[PDB]
């Protein structure tokens, strides 16, 4: 069955494969990813300064960049997987390759935490991860992101 | 270097060598715990924390979890760490019993702090080295002080 996540990440959010080098391209990408769904440049420039408040990776390569834009109605949720993992200055000192974004309104609920929760829980699962790591069908990507289960 | 948990777990809200049997009796603890500090109602924290935990579990694996509820007329959150002398199970995510604790409880009305109170306990029992360092130090002042100046 489906998680909170079925919601607000679609489909078309979900993207692999992306070749980069630096953090900001990967922003830079993510703004792209989410945009018009608010402006590219809201969505990057937010997401990029929180980073700088301190690394959002949970560690084993993986990350959580998140913000809050003015303007939108409902949470939106994107899943990059990076060609090559990349410095993310993260708590265990390993790059990062696998980044759940999260974009909430402004107005908070308690929705937002619980979003935020079921993120984590997924990509703390060692098996989730390594599959998230290696599947190449986007579909099935973005079924294991939206029907993970504790 | 304080993190947002400073302000929210005191001292007295460290807890460590508890013994129980099941995550009811933790979640009792936890009310117990929660009263002493706030005054809300043991059992109103008890009830809450299982009416979350009911939906999915709270573990994130290895060994912890962040169990958390909402509770009516508090005024801002209240956060606690506990390690357990055995872990229980916890149904957890990835079937390993649970020994690491850190309860939240939130107002009622959700604010834009709640989502990154979250967020920083998830990461921080997320990493590895930081799990062994709570499963390990004895000294209350020091687990408190690592968990509440922890930084990624």
């Amino acid at each position: 069955s489906m998680n909170r996540l079925a919601k607000i990440l679609p489909l078309e959010n979900v993207v692999i494969g992306l070749s980069v080098t630096s953090k900001k391209r990967v922003f830079e990408q993510a703004g792209l990813i989410f945009e018009n769904q608010i402006a590219r440049s809201t969505v990057t420039d937010n997401l990029f300064a929180r980073e700088r408040l301190g690394s959002t990776g949970l560690g084993e390569g993986v990350a959580i960049p998140h913000g809050r834009i003015k303007g939108l109605k409902h949470p939106l949720a994107a899943f990059v997987r990076l060609a090559e993992p990349i410095p993310f200055e993260a708590p265990d000192g390993q790059p990062v390759s696998l980044l759940i974004f999260l974009l909430v309104p402004e107005q908070a609920t308690q929705a937002h935490l619980e979003i935020l929760s079921e993120i984590a829980q997924l990509l703390s699962d060692r098996d989730t991860r390594e599959r998230l790591h290696t599947e190449p069908d986007r579909d099935e990507l973005h079924r294991l992101l939206t029907q993970w289960q504790p």
